[PDB]
């Protein structure tokens, strides 16, 4: 049908349907008979894998015989969405399996809707370590994601009488077609025990052990017949009254069962260091045992590249202490100079509560010979800081990984600064803040170590698969180029002043729209008007944020309207969605405001459908899919300093939103791309949170000057949007009035008049679009293409290449 | 090679060959660089199953169509053992299979010793349900084998310092290439809750619920293209701190983790009512949703037949009950005719511990409305019993479903007679002493309802699969027809003076002999002489099976090899097999002196090579293979009236070993078929066991009379057994002395006599292996086909069918 989407020969075609038949009869055991949607999907997915094996299998012999320097990637989050449809665009199998499907008098598009999203993370940290693997696979990088095989993966969001509830992700029910379980490389990995001196070192004795069983799944390039391997462990019992002692093989096994859910707020909990030490351990000896298969440790960072995905799998560290110390006997110096070499840290935020910081009597009794090594490293370091600012004893405090208090914790950033050759944050502003800030003393000692690699995103999932209609309007002008090269988009400015395609750009959004309408209807029964302006906050729900300040913009709306009901205004569909974590009452709180404003909104025959709200239920890579396309209006408003970087923001500029945002993380560098007339900025910067912060935020001032501010907290406090619960929202007023860290009055003002500004442009259809065509043809550094090169050739010592393995 | 295991053509094995390259490269994702030897298993395992899908397909199509009478096997237990070689035998596979991979370079042997045993049983009853399942197969039978699919099967036996140690059965670890999980067919099973009454009568509300989710194993019958279903039900948390409640999912799942290994003494545990429950509830669903896919419960028993292996599925009558009355709303009388017409009862004890007896107090909480059904059958049929032999109040007393006492007990028996049409024991005086003693009042008030149905062994896995050598030489002289019409064997009378078959049933034996002693060194290093008569004992470890009087039988044989050095014995090795039940302390102690003495015995210089004892450790269905074919002499030796029927038995005198026993169970009928004079009986029959317990058993008596008796008691007293512990054995000669419900010393002296006759007739090799003839000839009555068409004809009112399925 469409270009991009690849070739439908009918030698191809008329294999894939033969091979289709086979599943379906010797794998799944059916017959056309009784065959259910599901089991279609099935035999699809196993003929599409069959295609991935050769090249899969030629990948890892090529990296054997080839030896060159291997990259691994460590994260406790792989938030991989689903898998048919972004393989079959990497190996240009979609056409062809659409016609095939179609034949056999199928629609594939349904099968499609049929496969679990793997929601095996929370949100941006998750999400980035999936566009990873695909760039590293797409740049032929010898390159291995390592993680963990949750049984379940972040929880299914219900909306009940307004409110969150958690179900249970349970997403391996049907199998998963995609891993193939690898139980003959199973590793050991031991917990608690205690530490021996012998004269040959220290010994850690009378562990218990868990096994972990290794999963693999195949991470296709873009087109270049690479595959690399994303392996996830999976915890498993060893072998060794009758009936209680088997049922307490669940105990050990409980490691890989469910994805911690709190991404804001750290709580140090015994489960969770036990699932960031498992992922570690088994990681590292599949490592040495790799590095072995090729005595001399010098040559390891040489061989070996170690990536942390934030400080959750810290543990690295010490661990390759213990490794080469302990085991292989290596004297401490050397061992620690393999180690900082092989090891790099990436910092992804500025929120003090959001730091790991593990109580010491939980690492001395789950890990007693780490905790030694740790305060060996700390003494050490401490003594280098001593010696280059002599007399600074507050430094020494400041800088130590001990922290004395309450509970003596160790601080897991500080562990990652001191062991690793380079340390970066995931935009400009990030990164600035981390030298300038919360790492100035680190910054002082050792700022060689100090990089920026601004985020990016694949423009595989986030273009061609979830957008094609641009994709193929975009390749007919500059033709498929772009699609491994997104700095191509930057041609399409020669054509923001032609008519047909400015007519195809605007065509391409209301197609998305009216399909995005039509899914609403058809698995929500809700009514939207698709001539609306779409306007679209997604993400996870956390005060820094500011859903609030957006409902504080839907609600100052819905005031002028009943105020001026005969009057026209823009319409719009204000569309909110993400999930809470489940210990954060006061996003839960938010949750239930939007839904109480919907209530009362979506009723209100006064405004008809100029203006609806819809909170948008269990919002995942595969919503975000459907969404992101429909958008017209993408909103990026957290205070200055706070959202380290941002990627749905370069999601959303990719498929031909408008943004209105805050000077924070990448939205700066995107404004920078685009031109700052071709953003919609507003409200302070970080310099001017600074002086509010000196002088001291006072929310009453706003309250008291801005009448329409005032009418609203009015509403809330008095109970307009809870009739049967007056008292409802006092927490939320409360909050706002009294202890706001994300100053969200303080932006009100010109938060609001930007918005009429939006209103305005969005009534002049060409402008608006060529707007759009500016946007789209500026965001091609934002493809996680260019952040995977810099990553590859400043920290990894690797040269990308985009040539082609034989087929 | 051999003529049995089919044709090899050219164009079977080149298509061999390439499914097996296709799996190895597709399915596993390996190439031969990288293969292990499991690798080449499995790809195996899926070129043979994929042999088995068309024909499994048009199996069931034909049942729908044909719409026959289904027979449902009912059992806690599937003994299975392995499937590979099985699938072969059956599928005319084998040659084909082992020239293909001969051809690859693999030895086809090897591979097969690869496969788990799928251990999901105890013994006799749980191997008789897989034979059963063949059998089933064989005749042509609409027949359903259903079940639990437990994670952990019967536990793996280790042997320490001579004691019993238990590990985990982990046979899924590697995963099952033969079952298909239908995650599709899943269905709700209810525990708790509590019983409302209505105007439209009882309602069962406020459940907790639990999932049953279906695995479906292939079983293919004999060379007539039919494969039936053996569905195994797996347990399923639904889907609704987050993490503890998430983590608390395994407590539904707990249901099917682990096998009950407690095969005597019975005990009310909560976990195995549950167990007892969820698979009675989900098995009726499916069989009910079945029948309705053909309003009229009437027609409901000519369409249906539930088999229920012992009481362990009893509740399927209860169950039956509340779905008919309170779900379908029958009247309590059609519901109940129906019932009983469809329900049949086989009984495999007469031990009173071994009786399931559930206390009331269980039943009350975890299943309310299945109590009340249960109080009322018991008052119905009590009035019955009551008219029918009016003023006989102690006969209402014990034919009570409800026991009274310190806690009031559910007799599961009673209820099972009560509600089946039919109800049979497992061996002719077995099914005799069931009408005379034990449910005596019961065939009084209903003697129609009392059958026999003698045992059977399936000549498949037990003569073609494990001895190839016999089955060939026999094919040779009468044909390959006796393998599924094996009363055919008879025809060997006329061979018995034939010089040559003697000769070749001779060779056979020496020849799987020689394989067995060198499986031992191999596997166990362990040396035996493959000249010396096989003595073998392999069974669980009981009380009443004996295996300590065979104990005492190898002291006396060293106790006179001591006493008399110089002078000629028959040699032996005597090898004792089997596990203990976790809780059973005498049967551990059992194993502890079979070793103790193998101690002694096996490294006193003067024994030399005439005499060796041998553990045989972890006794499974994959040994019994082994060893059972390699066996000159059986033994079993249960005191008589107390095993029901046995049919390990069987095994052995279908493979050409001679029997020593007791007229017990079914070696009344071997006895019977083979002629007594080619048997080897000796002891009390049940009449002289009833007179010693009239008079009162004095082990004493026997102890003062018989002086070689005296001396191993005072041997096993004063520690010449256990030289570091000298009171190690106390419990046992205490027991022997004073507590023994076996009468161990009452058939001593006969034991040693007839062993002695033994002895002298393997000295003549000729008339020993002409006796051999005499017993594999008459062994054809002991098939399972004979059974199965007298359950199909005499219980379930069908008719079995010898003919091919097309293929
Ligand atoms: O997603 C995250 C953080 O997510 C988690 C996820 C899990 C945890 C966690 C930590 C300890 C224990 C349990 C859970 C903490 C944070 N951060 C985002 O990272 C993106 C990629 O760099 C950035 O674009 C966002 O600005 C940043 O908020
Ligand atoms: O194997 C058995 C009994 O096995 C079990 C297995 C499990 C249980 C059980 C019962 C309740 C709770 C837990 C376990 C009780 C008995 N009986 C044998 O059945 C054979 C087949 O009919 C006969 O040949 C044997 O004589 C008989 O002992």
């Amino acid at each position: 049908q469409i270009s991009v989407r690849g070739l439908a020969g009918v030698e191809n075609v008329t294999e894939l349907k033969k091979n289709f038949n086979r599943h379906l009869h010797f794998t799944l055991v059916k017959d056309r008979n009784v065959a259910t949607p599901r089991d279609y999907y099935f035999a699809l997915a196993h003929t599409v894998r069959d295609h991935l094996v050769g090249r899969w299998i030629r990948t890892q012999q090529h990296y054997y015989e080839k030896d060159p320097k291997r990259i691994y990637y460590l994260s406790l989050e792989f938030y991989m969405g689903r898998t048919l449809q972004n393989t079959m665009v990497n190996l240009a199998l979609e056409n062809a399996c659409d016609e095939a499907t179609y034949q056999l008098g199928l629609d594939m598009e349904e099968l499609e809707e049929i496969e679990e999203d793997a929601g095996l993370g929370n949100g941006g940290l998750g999400r980035l370590a999936a566009c990873f693997l695909d760039s590293m696979a797409t740049l032929g990088l010898a390159a291995y994601g390592y993680g963990i095989r949750y049984e379940f993966g972040i929880f299914n969001q219900k909306i009940c009488g307004g409110w969150q509830m958690e179900e249970a992700d349970d997403w391996l029910r049907y199998g998963n077609p995609w891993e193939k379980a690898r139980p003959e490389f199973t590793l050991p990995v031991h917990f608690y025990g205690r530490v021996e001196h012998t004269s040959q070192g220290a010994k850690w004795v009378d562990t218990q052990v868990v096994l972990a069983m290794p999963y693999d799944t195949p991470v296709p390039g873009y087109r270049n017949n690479v595959v690399n391997t994303m392996r996830l462990w999976s915890a498993k019992a060893p072998n060794d009254g009758y009936i209680q002692a088997v049922l307490d093989r669940n105990l050990a096994e409980n490691i890989s069962r469910v994805l911690y859910p709190n991404d804001n707020f750290f709580e140090g909990k015994e489960l969770r260091l036990k699932q960031e030490y498992f992922v570690v351990a088994a990681t590292l000896q599949d490592i040495i045992r790799r590095f072995k298969s090729s005595t001399n440790f010098d040559a390891f960072p040489d061989k070996v590249a170690i990536q942390l995905n934030d400080t959750h799998p810290s543990l690295a560290i010490p661990e390759l202490m213990r490794v080469l110390v302990d085991l292989e006997r290596l004297d401490w110096d050397k061992a620690w100079e393999v180690t900082v070499k092989t090891c790099a840290y990436t910092n992804h935020t500025v929120l003090p509560e959001a730091l790991e910081r593990w109580p010491v009597h939980l690492l001395e009794t789950l890990l007693p010979r780490h905790l030694q090594i740790i305060y060996e490293i700390n003494q050490r370091f401490l003594n280098r800081v001593a010696a280059a600012f002599p007399g600074d004893v507050d430094r020494l405090r400041r800088m130590s990984l001990v922290e004395e208090g309450a509970v003596k914790r160790i601080n897991m950033a500080h562990l990652c600064i001191a062991g690793s050759h380079a340390v970066n944050g995931v935009a400009r502003i990030h990164s600035e803040i981390l030298k300038k800030t919360i790492f100035k003393d680190f910054y002082e000692l050792e700022p060689h170590k100090f990089q920026n690699k601004t985020n990016g995103i694949t423009p595989r999932r986030w273009l061609v698969l979830c957008n094609p209609g641009l994709a193929e309007i975009i390749a007919e002008r500059i033709g498929e180029e772009y699609i491994s090269d997104l700095d191509q988009l930057r041609k399409l400015l020669s054509y923001v002043d032609d008519e047909a395609f400015i007519r195809d750009v605007a065509k391409v959004k209301q197609e998305n729209k009216l399909k995005f309408a039509a899914y609403l209807e058809r698995e929500y029964k809700v009514h939207i008007n698709p001539n609306s302006l779409f306007d679209v906050q997604v993400k996870r729900i956390h005060e820094y944020k500011r859903q609030l300040l957006n409902c504080l913009h839907v609600i100052t709306l819905y005031n002028r309207i009943k105020k001026e009901p005969n009057k026209f205004v823009v319409p719009r569909t204000v569309m909110i969605g993400g999930k809470a974590a489940p210990g954060y009452h006061m996003a839960k709180m938010i949750i239930k405001l939007i839904t109480a404003i919907g209530d009362v909104v979506n009723h209100d025959p006064v405004v008809g459908d100029r203006l609806r709200v819809i909170f948008l239920e269990n919002y995942r890579v595969s919503l975000a899919e459907k969404v992101i396309p429909a958008a017209d209006l993408s909103e990026q408003i957290s205070t200055a300093g706070t959202e380290a970087s941002g990627t749905g923001n370069m999601k959303f500029m990719l498929n031909g939103a408008l943004t209105i945002g805050t000077m924070d993380g990448a939205n700066v560098e995107m404004a920078e791309e685009a031109g700052e007339e071709n953003f919609f900025i507003f409200g302070m910067r970080v310099e001017d949170v600074d002086r509010l912060d000196q002088r001291g935020y006072n929310a009453q001032e706003y309250y008291d000057r801005i009448p329409e501010l005032r009418q609203i907290i009015e509403q809330l406090s008095s109970g307009f949007f809870s009739p049967k619960q007056p008292d409802l929202f006092k927490d939320i007023v409360n909050m706002l009035m009294h202890h706001d860290r994300f100053k969200v009055f303080a932006d009100y003002e010109e938060y609001v008049k930007c918005q009429e500004r939006v209103s305005a442009l969005y009534k002049n259809p060409r402008e608006w679009t060529r707007m759009v065509i500016r946007n789209i043809a500026t965001s091609g550094k934002f493809s996680s293409d260019r952040t995977i090169a810099q990553y590859a050739r400043e920290i990894w010592g690797v040269e990308p290449s985009r040539q082609r393995l034989p087929a």
